[PDB]
């Protein structure tokens, strides 16, 4: 599922990221702090960050994506890919 999340600021945003071009992996949210701005914003552990403030995250180094997020104006605009689930009942 593709989605666009706007996170109210300013930093600290209250989430964690993994990955980047130097690890040859995508930028992914791994944790959202229970008391924090990302919790309000509808951001979920496991969301892949496709774009940061309209700029593609594809070729960003870990530290590069980290820095762009921390330096970001409010709101932080993330383009996301989210893994949906289906349960049998
Ligand atoms: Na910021």
């Amino acid at each position: 599922m593709a989605l666009t999340v706007d996170v109210a600021g300013p930093a600290p945003w209250g989430f964690r990221i993994t990955g980047g071009r130097d690890f040859h992996t995508p930028i992914m949210v791994t944790k959202v702090a229970e008391r924090g701005k990302a919790k309000d914003a509808d951001l979920r552990p496991g969301d892949i960050i496709v774009a940061i403030n309209g700029e593609s995250a594809e070729g960003m180094l870990h530290a590069e994506a980290q820095s762009k997020i921390r330096q970001s104006p409010s709101p932080l605009r993330l383009q996301l890919d989210r893994s949906t689930i289906e349960s049998e009942v």
